[PDB]
């Protein structure tokens, strides 16, 4: 039994979990309706805590942690969690905070619904922007069959993740294409999708763009790219499509434990598995419960893993059993 559920005292839906670098068993998890829980035994026991909003993510560097939420709210602690400090955000910052990533002492990068990317180096006081050009400024500049032919661009992005070398990947609200940003470039680079249908989710293979990109198509599609893709090249990135075997249910997130073992969360409350890269897929029947929803998978090395779901469902990864 390779996953198994950690019970908790809340009915809120879990959104993110991260662990301190100084004590790798010390970690925090965030959710809806002001949900914040603390761990010091590696995600086996949790106890509620306070600094109420929807908390989107948490991110550690050293012992410094950053949290953001909706409506726009940010907090950090440099104590592992002893004491947290509110951080005011500007109304001319476009969109609302979508992804924070802890970079080091007093350093963090924020990505907003608008696609804007900001770094602070003084613990939240100042935010210097990283991307000169807004996405719709570049979308008004593309000829590669982006949204500018099919749909009009609702100006927000979805499913944004950061690479191990600081590359970003994201998707427009309506899935018509996807977007990437590598450090130093003045704009996101838009890429045409490889499907009939539209894209639902996207990310990097074990958090490294040098191993490729995965995508989830609506109605259960799934594909991966060859390693070493130039995310600045406008020459359409080709995905190799795979038979997810999910039925009509859509994939919600994909996560690699290593090169060969892959896991996926599916709309039916199910959990799918691959042990040959992402090439052939199975549906793990002893971990899938119907009713409870599964939204997100996150590994911390190949021997720590969690799955976050609605109604306070959290599953902890058990390498004994794969």
């Amino acid at each position: 039994a390779a996953w198994k559920q950690v019970p908790l005292p809340t009915e809120s839906v879990l959104f993110d979990i991260d662990f301190s670098q100084k004590d790798p068993n010390h970690g925090w998890l965030v959710g809806t309706r002001g949900l914040v829980l603390e761990t010091r035994d590696g995600g086996e026991t949790w106890e509620p805590r306070a600094f109420n909003y929807r908390f989107s993510n948490v991110s550690f560097s050293g012992d410094e942690a950053w949290v953001i939420g909706k409506p726009p709210v940010m907090l950090r602690s440099t104590d592992g969690g002893k004491n947290w400090s509110r951080i005011l955000l500007s109304p001319k910052l476009p969109g609302e905070p979508l992804l924070v990533t802890a970079l080091g002492p007093n350093c963090a990068e924020m990505v907003t619904s608008s696609g804007a990317i900001y770094v602070t180096e003084n613990g939240g006081i100042n935010w210097k922007a990283l991307v000169r050009e807004t996405i719709d400024a570049t979308l008004n500049r593309t000829i590669s069959s982006g949204i500018t032919g099919a749909s009009y661009f609702t100006g927000s992005i979805v499913s944004v993740s950061r690479d191990v070398h600081g590359n970003y990947i994201a998707i427009p609200s309506r899935g018509n294409f996807f977007l990437t940003w590598v450090p130093g470039s003045d704009f996101w680079t838009p890429h045409a999708r490889s499907t009939s249908r539209r894209i639902s989710a996207i990310g990097f293979i074990q958090n490294d763009a040098t191993k490729g990109i995965w995508e989830t198509i609506r109605g259960g599609g799934l594909g991966f790219t060859k390693p070493n893709v130039n995310l600045n090249s406008t020459e359409t990135i080709a995905f190799d499509m795979v038979d997810s075997k999910t039925g009509g249910y859509g994939i919600l997130d994909v996560a690699f434990q290593d090169d060969r073992h892959v896991w996926a969360a599916v709309g039916g409350g199910s959990m799918y598995r691959s042990d040959d890269g992402g090439k052939t897929w199975r549906r793990d029947p002893l971990v899938s419960k119907v009713g409870a929803n599964l939204y997100k998978i996150k590994f911390f090395g190949s021997q720590r893993g969690f799955v976050l779901g609605a109604d306070g469902v959290l599953l902890k990864f058990h390498p004994e059993n794969v």
